């Protein structure tokens, strides 16, 4: 791709102090940061972010939830990062994530679920230019390259 | 309910310095705890715990086993608590839990497998009341609250 | 003796769901949890717990404050574990604890640095039986003893 | 203030996936995330957040070295937070440091010493304002922050 | 047995540190150590290592990679560890390893999956006496060993 | 140098699952493992590792001690390794090493403090030549490199 996928800590995220945690997770498994950003997120970008659910009986709910407090989009790029950073955060619903995850490990309910991710590489592509524009997508090479990936 | 659950650090747990491990997992679910104490348990009140079990042909060999060291009895508070309890506990063969549950990282012998959980809403409510009085569950307003539910 | 000392988690520390942290840092010591309990702890107990302070202008407000949510009352067992617990815990004042401690870890302000441990021998033993009955002290051989001692 | 520190990862850090873990220490402590991008640092940016060096041999060796590669500039908020993020972060050369401080458990270098923190907070000011336009700040009350400070 | 499994950090392991932690999973499950060393591995030894792969197209490709850095074999001894080591290492394939695994922790290539561990008794036997003459496995009584098996 | 030192977990390290702990420290800062075995240390060797205490009193039981369960002798590489390794073991007697020191997080008494490592790089090159012959001693070059010293 080089392939990248968009990761978002939701408000119940900052608020628990979750951040790094979901970092360290990327990063061990050896993926590269390549862009971060602390902001409150607008009723307008969530709408757009979350447009395949804008005909569903929820997503005012879920709009106005997501900009009630500060999140923290990111990007990552390495090998297969879309499929998964899915299996990293977990099922939806916390009860059906298993342990290991970041949802079953740290949370109760499918609406406080700390953490966004792409599900799919078209959306990836579609959300990272959503939130960034191309001048924040920093670009480096990893030195442990060789050792990631063949 | 508030939905509670019984969790039980059993002898080997205690011997293996797990206590806090197994804490501290519930609680970075945020999970609540509500009661906690740690005795040496008796036949008569391990009988009545494993009641269900008092046909079989292990039973006297566990409440033998349960009785030769102390145990950490402890109730946890919140959304789901009881089926992800036994999410987070791993199967009770520690062969069958998938890493990541506290038996599949510390356990290999399902006789020493470290903790018990509650398996129902009914089991919790009749364990929690057998081993603690109501005036050891303790109550409190967890700040967190409105970032773990919704 | 065997050396024992008296933790307790305070108010702030259970909140911040840190008691599994806390013990976990005496196990991994090889320090023996001996007893432990959740309660919500009465103005006579803390003023006697706190008998040296009861001339000091703050003497008040500390003791409404640790009453004003759960605590988590322990006792652990092992060699030196009275200096060896203050050490840990770290110095009064989070901004003079060294990082590693659990105040230096947690903590940012003297009024909430999450636990309270024995300054002396002399005071640990009147802790201990302030706060527990002779029987709720649990008695137990730890396995590993020939490898924690000489 | 309230009191606000600036926390950089410089670009061993980045390579070496300590981000998250950097973020992580302050999370841990209740210090608030209010500002955090990735960016490749200009070289006359650079020699402004360095300025009080610019007179000594080292400088322009520190100022292409810390535009080679991607950083993590981040705002932390909290009580002693400027202080404690110096005590945190561990002594400049990593020999010096204690274990627990970031230095004293991830760096051997002194030139290759992970992060940057603000040593006053006339200097976190100042270096708040130079990395960060006021609309990257972000404002959010801590649910916590009754049990992080009196 | 007593049963006995034979684990190996690859060359990627080596180079991203990962020795330590392939060990603790290990040891925090009450697994014993028997055996341990880091060498380079020759390209005839490698061979008969991977002796049921000699007939396929990416044998002389994997014999180099394997040779190319140094690498840490090792011996566990404990009940099922086999089958147990299979788990926590996780899937062949990193996408389709659980996280809690080592592989779905650390990994993102099959070709960089940072250890390799025994499929069956049989290959472990033969893999331990391959790589390990018997004055290189050392014998001893576990304390914790009552707790960790019935 | 090359600079490197020796480290070896004692027999209570093996006993207690640390090999991997004290491992992961030294890799966590960057340090290369380039020798590493497990063996029944020799009443002559370890007389010969220890011959600057021959005259003192404890000689005989130290002696008696270390070769009464299995070691992990290892070697580290890197700059400041052996000053460094020293800080990160912490004092000889736990009771004056600092937390996140091995011997302050792990050990309570001086004769079960879990992990030798050498005290200046004369006593380095010594032990290093003393525990393993120049074949077992292997050489790479560690990736991250550019990112751990300048």
């Amino acid at each position: 791709g080089p392939e990248r996928t968009f990761i978002m800590v939701k408000p119940d995220g900052v608020q628990r102090g979750l951040v790094g945690e979901v970092i360290q997770r990327f990063e061990r498994r050896g993926y590269k940061l390549v862009a971060i950003k602390m902001m409150h997120a607008s009723e307008q970008l969530l709408q757009t972010h979350y447009e395949a659910l804008k005909s569903l009986s929820f997503f005012p709910k879920l709009v106005a939830y997501m900009s009630s407090g500060p999140v923290v989009p990111m990007v990552f790029e390495g090998r297969k990062v879309v499929e998964n950073g899915r299996t990293m955060l977990g099922a939806t619903k916390p009860e059906a994530s298993c342990p290991g995850s970041i949802r079953g490990d740290y949370c109760q309910d499918v609406g406080r679920n700390v953490v966004h991710g792409s599900d799919s590489t078209e959306s990836a592509n579609r959300e990272i230019n959503l939130w960034f524009s191309p001048q924040e997508l920093c670009q480096y090479k990893q030195a442990v390259d060789p050792w990631i990936h063949e």
